């Protein structure tokens, strides 16, 4: 579990969103399995904007924050779960990382701030759904 709180939003992994979040609903996109729900405090987390292929990320079943090199955000084919039939997750950037279901929500940052959250995993590799793109967070 885990989300970012930027101004009046919350962004989630869609596939772990309440009824609350789908009854504030801002935007979803299950093919990058983010959604976007509005809040009535503000947020301060400030989101990167950049192309940084470095940075750290919080690994909940370890308790411990791990440093990753991670790819570029990109259409990767994602196994069959109890939430998605099998299909190419888009916006997903892969990293030599432990993690576990859930630890979907965890945050990626670098230096310049939220960079995405986790959404992926297998293998003893770990997939971030990347969020630098969505620019109306801020406005
Ligand atoms: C949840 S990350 C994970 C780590 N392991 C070992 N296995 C993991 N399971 C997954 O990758 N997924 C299950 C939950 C939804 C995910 C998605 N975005 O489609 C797919
Ligand atoms: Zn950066």
């Amino acid at each position: 579990s885990g989300a970012i709180y930027v101004g009046n939003y919350r962004v989630v992994n869609r596939h772990l969103a309440t009824h609350n979040d789908w009854a504030n609903l801002v935007w979803e996109d299950s093919s990058r399995d983010l959604l976007v729900s509005s809040t009535t405090a503000q947020g301060c987390d400030t989101i990167a904007r950049c192309d940084c292929q470095t940075g750290v990320y919080y690994c909940s079943s370890r308790r411990k924050h791990y440093p990753v090199s991670f790819s570029k955000p990109s259409l990767i084919f994602v196994e069959a779960s109890e939430y998605y039939p099998a299909r190419y997750q888009s916006h997903l950037m892969l990293a030599v990382g432990h993690s576990e279901p859930g630890d979907c929500g965890g945050i990626l940052r670098c230096q310049h701030g939220v960079v995405g959250i986790v959404s992926t995993g297998g293998n003893g590799l770990v997939g971030f759904a990347d969020v630098r793109d969505l620019l109306w967070l801020d406005e």
